[PDB]
This record gives C-alpha cells, sequence and structure tokens, in this order.
C-alpha cells in the first residue's frame, strides 16, 4: 500500500500546515493583548500623574488648616 | 483488516491535531485574560491611590470643622 | 453484520467524540475567563469606593454637626 | 435491501444529533457566563451606590434644618 | 423513486435539525438580551434612586431661598 | 428529465430552508435591537429625570439672584 | 449538454438565493444600525437638554457677577 | 475537455458569486461605519455646545476677578 | 503528460486565487473602519479639551495673581 | 508516482495559500491595533494636557496658602 503511505504524507503536510497557522494567531494575539496591556498602563500613569504630584501639596495644606481651625477654636 | 487500521491511524492523526489546536488555543484564551485581569487592577490601583493617600487627612480636617462649628 | 458499516460507524463516533470533547473543553475555558472577569470588576470596584465607604460616618457626623448648629440658631 | 440506505440514515443521524448536542452546550454556556456577568454587575452597582444611599437621609434633614432657618428669617 | 424517497428524507433530516438548531440560538440571544436588559434598567433605578429622592427636598429649599431673597431685594425697590 | 426534476426538488428544499433560517435570524436581530433600543431611551429618561424637573425651579432661582446682585451694585 | 444548462440552472438557483440571502443580512444590520443611530442622538439631546436650557440663565447671572465686582472695586 | 470548459464555467460563476457577496458586505460594512461616525461627532457636538457657549463669559469673569484680587 | 491534472490545476488556481482577493478586500476594509473610528476619535478628542484649553491662561494668571495678593496679605 | 506528485503539489499550493492569508489577516489585525493604540495615546495625551500644564500654578499657590496659613496660628 504505497497508496496508505502517501495518504499519510499528505495528511501530515495539511495537519502541520493547520498547527502552524494556529500557531502563528495565537503568538499575534498575545502580541495584540501586549500592546493593549502596555498602552493602558501608560495611558493610566500619564491620568494620575497630576493628582499624584497634587498629593503632598494637599496633604500639607490639610495640616496646616486643621492647625490654624483647632488653633481658633481653642480661642 | 490493514486498511482499516490504517484508516483509523489517518483519522486518529487527524483528531490528535485537532484537539491540540484547540488546547493551544484555549490557553493562549486564557493568558490573554490574565494579561487583562493584571492590566485593569493595576490601573485600578494606580487611580484610587491618592483618593486613599487624602483619606487619613480629610479625616482629621473633618474633626476639627466639627469641634469648630460646635464651638460656634 | 457487515464489517464495513461498523468500520464506518466506529470511526464516525471517534469524529463525533473528538468535536463533543472539543466543544465541552471551549465552554469551560470560556466560562473560567468570564470567572476571571468576574473576580476582577468585583474587586476593582471594591478597591474604588473604598474611601467613599471610609468618608461616609464622617460626613454623616459633620452633617449632624452642621444641623446641630442651625438649629440651635433657628428661634 | 435498503440496507445501504438506513445505515446511511444511522450515520447521519449519529452526526446530526452530536451537532445538536454541541450547539445546546454552547448555548446553556452562553446562558450561565451572562448570569455571571448579571450578578456581578447588580452587586456592583449595589456597592457604588451604597454611600450615596446612606448619606441620603441626613441630605433631606440638613436640607429640612435649612429650611426652617430661611422660613425664620423670612 | 425509491432512491429518491430515501434522498428526500436524508435532506429532509439534515434541513429539520439546521433550523431546529437556529431557532435555539435565537431563543438563546433573545434570553440573554432579556437578562441584559432587567439587568440594566434595575442598574439604572438602583443608581437614580437618591436624586429622585433628594428632588422634592431640592425644590422645597430653592424656593424657600427664592422668597428669601425676592423679599430682601424688594425691600429697597 | 424525472431525475433533474427530483435534483431542483431537492435543492430547493435546501434553498428554502437556508433562506427561512436567515429570515428568522434577521427578526431575531431586530427584536433584540428593539429591546436594547427601549431599554437605553428608558435608561435615559430615568437618569435625566431629577436634571429636568429642577430646570424651572434652578432659573426662577437664577432670576431672582440676578435681580438681586444687581440690586445691590446699583446701591452702591 | 442539455446535462450541462440543467446543471448551470441548479447552479444559478444556488447562487441567485445565496445573493439574496446576503442582501437581506446586510439590509437587516442597516436597520439595526439606524436605529442604534437614532437611539443615541435622541438620547445625546434627553442628556443635554438642561445644560443647554440653563445656559442663557448662567450667562446673564455671570454678567451680573461682573458688573458687581467691576462696581465694588475703587480703581479706574 | 467541453465538460471542463463546463466546469470552468460553473467555477467562474461561483467564484464571481462569492466575489460580489463579500464587497457588497465591505460596502456594508463601511457604510455603517460613515453611519456611527456621523452619530458620535454630532453627539460630541450637542454635548461641548454649552461648554464651549460659557467660555466669553467664564473668560470675562476671571479677568474681572483679577482686577479685584490685584486691588486688595 | 497528463491533461487533465493541467485542467484541475488550473481550476484550483482560480479558486485559491479568489479566496485570497476576498481575504485582501476584507483586510482593506477593516483597516479603512479603523482609519474612520480613529479620525472620528481624534476629532471628538479635539471637540471635547477645546473649553479647557482655552480657560488654560486665564486660570494661570488668575492664579498667579492669587499667588501674590497671598504675599502682600502675609504679615 | 507521478499522480503522487501531482496530488503532493496541488494540496502544497492550497496550503501555501491558506498560510499566506492567515499571515496577511494577521499584519492587519496587528497594525488595526497598532492605529487604536496611536490613538488612544494621543488622546489621552491631548486629554491631560490642561492639568499637566496647571499642576505648576497649582503647587506654587498652595505654598504660599500654606506660608500664609502658617504664619497666621502663630
Amino acid at each position: 500500500d504505497a497508496g496508505f503511505e502517501n495518504q499519510k504524507e499528505l495528511t501530515k503536510m495539511q495537519l502541520d500546515n493547520q498547527k502552524e497557522i494556529a500557531e502563528m494567531q495565537n503568538e499575534t494575539q498575545k502580541e495584540i493583548a501586549g500592546i493593549q496591556s502596555a498602552t493602558s498602563r501608560q495611558n493610566t500613569k500619564d491620568q494620575v500623574y497630576a493628582q499624584n504630584e497634587m498629593l503632598a501639596y494637599q496633604q500639607k495644606e490639610s495640616t496646616a488648616r486643621v492647625a490654624s481651625i483647632m488653633e481658633n477654636t481653642n480661642l
């Protein structure tokens, strides 16, 4: 049955091709997920930058306000 | 039956290949969901950082205000 | 009693079982991913409402104080 | 005499049953996922409106006190 | 004839199966849409509850302020 | 052509089934879009209710504030 | 061949049916896009209604405020 | 083969039909994208209208505020 | 040779060429739609931040005046 | 077998075509992701421009107020 070994060769060609295509698709999808994640992270960092830089100033000012308030309250 | 054992072999080869492809695809989908979840969680933490850090200060200032209100 | 037919039936069952097994694995994967998405969304929500919820008792107290002063200054 | 036909019929039937069962399983899976999404969305919403709803009665009473003051001074 | 009646039965089996699968999918899609709609509606009700409940209070207060303002204004015109 | 008319019959059975399936799918999609639209419209109405109900009060109060402000500046 | 022209007829029936099904799907999707668009436009109008109705009042009140501020200054 | 010529003819009919159906679907998706774009642009204009109309007024009021501020 | 094969090869090439063309048409369509979505998103964003950006210079000027005033009213 | 080598040529033609199609799809999807990313990044930059530009001003003003306040509580 040369027919059988031949058929096995053709079948394997097809299966190997399908597996290669699937692998490239999976890799593509993971790369795209990478890009989406990187973009989302960088976006979030850019968005929170100002509130994070204002933080220490707002804490300092709040504390000064409390000191003032309590001073006035006592007298 | 040699011929039937042969057809059975080819069939099994195809079925194993299809199953392997499905498994790699499923694993890919789970890894992507993992990336999306980690990204979403970290974005959320980054976003709520400042309000969480202002918490204790806003509480102390509210308390001070209450003392002042009750005085007046 | 048809050997050829029993053979065809066996091969057919192999393919159909494989297709079913693949379907089951895909469905399980989809359900697990939905579980991940759910867990993440819930934890995100908890993280977001944390500050809100923590300020609640203080805001109620301060509102009560404002009312105390308002009513005292009325009549 | 129609044995070949009854055989082809049996095979076709096996395939069709299998397809219908797979569709049924996919459909049930989608329904279950929708239930999960709905439950999560409902609970998220409850968690979000909690603070609002707890402040409500205070905001109403403070408004009423303000009104009493305004009307005295009017 | 015989082969044809046979063939027509096989064909009909496939067509009926495909139609049933399509109907099951349509019903499933509609059920899911019903769940999403009910959920969205209930979420919206929960969200607008507080502002709706503040409405009458804000209206009464605004009216009070208007009365006070207009009085304070009219006393000098 | 007997066999050919039989062929046309089987073929048309297929074509009609496919057209019926497609028609029912299209109807389903339209119904779902109708539900989504109705839901979105009602959600929107519920959300803007308070806003809209406060409108006349806010306008009246604003006009009052303007009268007050202007009276005070044409005082001093 | 007569067998040919017959086969061509069957083929044509199939192709025409596939084209018709596709066309009805396209029309369905366009109708749904039309519903989504109309719903989104009306939602947006409902949402911005209060904003837009308050606009003139906020403008007049700002103008009054500015006149007040200018009056209360002592210079120029 | 005359049979081959006929076969090639049926094939071409099928391939052309598939290409036309694909073309019609693509045109449909693009028209829908056009509708979505036009809708989103108009929604955005409607939304920012009030903002943009308050601009000149807020700018004037800020300027007056500055004149008051530096006078004390 | 095998003329039947040459025929078969031609038919197969017609089909493959067709499939590839259809795939290219779809890829190009998806890219054009991405272009439309991006241009729309960019213009929407510009329209949205217009007011913000136009108030910037006034808010900066006013803040600067406030700083100077604070310095003058500080002992 | 010449017949086998022929079938092998047809098979390979089909498989190569399928691989080329998949590659073109993958490339297209990557390109679209790139457009979406560039767009989202530029949108974000446009959005945060104003608050970033106000930052230094708000910091200086905060410092001034704090100095004033602290001097006053003494």
